[PDB]
């Protein structure tokens, strides 16, 4: 009724209670920031309990907790406030609030009214005053520490970056050793190989270099993908890195293979080499095959098995000495002298000035080798001019002792080369082969002297007289 009833009435319970509410909301939007703060590091301490300092995931971990309750408190006081209208409560009069509120009230029935009265309405509209400032407050409070909460987010990502860096560096740097490492392990699943040669252990080698490109280059265009793709910066980071270092791979593998190629290269050519002389080997002792069929077609069947038979009796024997030599030589030289003109002598003696050096090398090149003796330096013209001699003068002495000094240790083979290399580059003929025959054969042993020593008095079917 009276207006002293009404300012009472609106004094007791729109005014009085609405202020209070608003006091409190001050009171706690000025202190939740400070009491946030506190549960955030309240707890942190109750996890590490005081004895190490809490990493950047706990600090996360506890502020998101802390947040999801802040921000589901908010949507409940959020939803109560929103059940009405809008009320600004420290800018209204007593007036206006209640005016307010008796629009909502009014919104009933008379008999939704009877079950709900006014003084009802009064008591929920209070409650939605305190909703109305409890989300005000937790809206400042969620704003301030989900800013909090993304800076802690956002140095524990550059922290994760840094070491990414650290790994990477230190990858980078160990980037030989690794390679050699990986090769080994893709090595590891292949068989034993026994006894290799170095043309299948670096077929092997260059298989295992290849395949590695192969790969590194298939794993280079997912990884591009993985750079294009990325669904965060650590994420695209760890890729650009993955992708550098395995470019630096490839480069290291494709410069092994370069060294791979070269020497395969060596070791066919080498191998080339090899069977080349193999076949020089070969193509002599054909060549001494040879010698024999084209003495018998020069000389006849009897010079040639002869010089077979001087080849033959050579082999694992050594020369003699030029004392032996002379002594046996001494023994059969009476007929020899005898039976040997002048004009034969004059004739061998120009044979032998007519030597040929260049294929007499070449010859007893090939013949040593068809023996399997070793290649000796000699002074070709020195040792025929000395042959010369000793068949111009009847004296042998002083060419044995020449073959002597220069073959002393040597296989007597060597001197068969000798004997045969002179029948391929002289003009020497029957006569002048087989008493080259006889005096090599001196020089070896006492039977091949005699066999020989017969062929050149059998020779002698010369026409001696007057
Ligand atoms: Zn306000
Ligand atoms: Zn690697
Ligand atoms: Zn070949
Ligand atoms: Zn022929
Ligand atoms: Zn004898
Ligand atoms: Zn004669
Ligand atoms: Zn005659
Ligand atoms: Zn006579």
């Amino acid at each position: 009724g009276d207006l002293i009833q009404r300012e009472i009435y609106l004094q007791k319970n729109i005014y009085y209670p609405v202020r209070s509410i608003f006091e409190q909301g001050t009171k706690e939007k000025k202190e939740i920031n400070k009491k946030v703060s506190d549960q955030v590091d309240g707890l942190l301490k109750q996890i590490t309990q005081g004895k190490r300092e809490a990493t950047r995931q706990e600090r996360v971990d506890v502020m998101s907790a802390v947040l999801h309750k802040m921000e589901s408190d908010l949507e409940g006081y959020k939803k109560t406030f929103t059940k009405g209208p809008f009320i600004d409560y420290e800018k209204q009069s007593s007036l206006s609030i209640y005016e307010a509120w008796v629009k909502i009230w009014e919104k009933n029935s008379w008999e939704e009214r009877k079950k709900y009265p006014f003084q009802q309405l009064v008591r929920d509209e209070l409650e939605r005053a305190v909703a109305y400032y409890k989300q005000d407050s937790l809206s400042e409070a969620v704003k301030v520490l989900r800013q909090e909460l993304n800076k802690q987010k956002a140095l524990k990502e550059k922290e994760d970056l840094s070491q990414l860096e650290r790994d990477y560096r230190t990858r980078k740097a160990n980037l030989q050793m690794k390679v050699q490492s990986e090769l080994d392990q893709a090595g590891s699943a292949l068989p034993p190989l026994v006894s290799p040669t170095p043309e299948q252990w670096l077929e092997r080698a260059t298989r295992l270099v290849t395949q590695a490109i192969a790969d590194k280059k298939q794993l280079q265009t997912t990884n591009n993908t993985l750079i294009k793709n990325s669904p965060t910066p650590l994420e695209k980071q760890k890729a650009i890195y993955n992708g550098e270092l395995l470019v630096d791979e490839i480069a290291s593998l494709q410069a092994r293979l370069v060294k791979l190629n070269a020497e395969t290269t060596r070791r066919r050519t080498e191998a080339e080499r090899k069977a080349a002389e193999e076949q020089a080997l070969q193509d002599a002792i054909k060549f001494t095959a040879d010698f024999y069929k084209e003495v018998t077609e020069k000389f006849g069947a009897r010079t040639s098995e002869m010089a077979r038979q001087l080849a033959e009796g050579a082999r694992g024997k050594n020369i003699r000495s030029s004392a032996e030599a002379i002594k046996s030589f001494e023994k059969h030289k009476d007929a020899l002298n005898k039976k040997l003109s002048l004009k034969d002598r004059q004739a061998i003696a120009k044979a032998f000035d007519s030597l040929d050096k260049q294929m007499m090398a070449k010859s007893l090149e090939k013949f040593s080798k068809g023996f399997g003796v070793v290649g000796k330096a000699i002074d070709a013209a020195s040792l025929y001019q000395e042959f010369k001699i000793s068949t111009e003068t009847g004296d042998w002495k002083p060419f044995f002792v020449k073959i002597e000094t220069l073959a002393a240790g040597a296989a007597a083979s060597w001197l068969v080369g000798i004997a045969f290399a002179t029948a391929t580059a002289t003009p020497i003929g029957i006569l002048g082969f087989a008493l080259v025959m006889a005096v090599t054969g001196a020089m070896i042993d006492e039977d091949l002297l005699e066999k020989a020593n017969n062929l050149v008095i059998s020779i002698l079917e010369h026409h001696h007289h007057h």
